[PDB]
DNA sequence: CTTAATTC
DNA sequence: GAATTAAG
DNA sequence: CTTAATTC
DNA sequence: GAATTAAG
């Protein structure tokens, strides 16, 4: 039982993520950034009672802190919270887009590994910590009627909504599952962000570095679904693509 | 007196032209053409009346007939008549755009000439005839409520409105002027299709030269505007710029 | 909700 | 220039 | 007036 | 997709 022999691999069994290698994020922002404070937009009731769940299980989890910061962000009105970071975006430094597009990561499957192995890391930006110096640039009001917290909250991980996200996640699960694929020349691993496909060339090599890829996983702070997990499959779904004997 | 001693030449004292040299033209449909008969829109009494005294001039003069043809388009409700020939156009083939557009027009025009002549031409398209195989392609209804002709009249001459008449004109008149050109070798002559340009290096070369120009045009059937002639001046509007010593 | 694209 | 749509 | 472009 | 505009 794959579930059972790798509890600290998947969310369901291991609780929530720490990628404890990665240093905490430093974001850079332009030369001309200044904070930026974009007042809440009055939230109903309906939405506040929707969200706030969300807010205490986050708070709980030390992924949201309370604040006092010159940036402040909306979180939409209109349950999951969203947060619109556009105009920090707008501030923050880029970086080079290092995430392959679909079609190009695809290509580098060969028709001799046929048998595969998906996974989805879970709340995979959450896994990575943001320094304290970055901290304030993402902070968001949240009152709760009757009483509540400080004033505002902001994130202590790599938060959604933000531009480089994405870029900075990939860049860096690929630093923690280098030395993985040093150790398993013969196989194939695919990422797009928080999207792996293990490929082999047999059901048994396949089994054996599924084995070893959750255990490394596991081990390094991440956190899998095991509910979407497809385990040594000869047809996969994965990027929006139906993975069948080498075709696609 | 320029206007005394050219009687023919001027539209004001020479009568309506008609270009005795130039064969009547003929008209080429597109291989796939059959003709189109567009109903007139109803015509208020307004226009009529406005119109009418117009119609009837060109009856008088033989450049409108009564006609019974397989085509007929729309004359513009809403004085002087306007026919809506597109549907017209669309059937005639197409012929090479020969008339230059006036900056390449002028930019024969050297500095070594400075002294200038500007006529317009009179109704141009009118002194030119059309083959009667032609004349049906470009009727039109014309009723008087209080008794009228027939039903349809069409053109005897080349019609307004009509895509290749500018171009038509042009050549026509280029080949009964390709003599004069040969006669006044140091002489400029430009062409615009009703607009021309003389050109010369003294003013003595310019009223000898517009004395032989205006007596050509004349005998030829051509009649050039008197009210609108600018006669051997250093400074002369054409085609929208003002000809000053070479400028231009 | 707000901001910018793409349509109509 | 307003209706839809996309996305934070 | 009808037909097609260009704007908004 | 409607308001302006251009042109026969
Ligand atoms: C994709 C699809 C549409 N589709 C659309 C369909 C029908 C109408 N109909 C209408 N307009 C006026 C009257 N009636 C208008 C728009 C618009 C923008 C994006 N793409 C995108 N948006 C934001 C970023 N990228
Ligand atoms: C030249 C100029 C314009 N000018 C224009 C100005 C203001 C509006 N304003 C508006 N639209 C919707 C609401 N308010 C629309 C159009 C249109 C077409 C041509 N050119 C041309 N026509 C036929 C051939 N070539």
């Amino acid at each position: 039982t794959w579930l059972s022999d790798f509890p600290q691999a998947w969310a369901e069994t291991g609780g929530m993520g720490l990628a404890v290698r990665q240093a905490p994020l430093i974001i850079p922002l332009k030369a001309t950034s200044t904070p930026v404070s974009i007042k809440q937009y009055p939230m109903s009731q309906e939405a506040r009672l929707g969200i706030k769940p969300h807010i205490q299980r986050l708070l709980d989890q030390g992924i949201l802190v309370p604040c006092q910061s010159p940036w402040n962000t909306p979180l939409l009105p209109v349950y999951r919270p969203v947060q619109d970071l556009r105009e920090v975006n707008k501030r923050v430094e880029d970086i080079h887009p290092t995430v392959p597009n679909p079609y190009n990561l695809l290509s580098g499957l060969p028709p001799s590994h046929q048998w595969y192995t998906v996974l989805d890391l879970k709340d995979a930006f959450f896994c990575l910590r943001l320094h304290p110096t970055s901290q304030p640039l993402f902070a968001f009001e949240w009152r709760d009627p009757e009483m509540g917290i400080s004033g505002q909250l902001t994130w202590t991980r790599l938060p959604q909504g933000f531009k480089n996200s994405p870029t900075l996640f990939d860049e860096a699960l690929h630093r923690d599952l280098a030395d993985f694929r040093i150790q398993h020349p013969d196989l194939i691993l695919l990422q797009y962000v928080d999207d792996l496909l293990l490929a082999a060339t047999s059901e048994l090599d396949c089994q054996q570095g599924t084995r070893a890829l959750l255990q490394t996983l596991g081990n390094l702070g991440y956190r899998a679904s095991a509910k979407k997990a497809q385990i040594c499959q000869k047809q996969v779904k994965y990027l929006g693509y139906l993975l069948k004997e080498g075709q696609r």
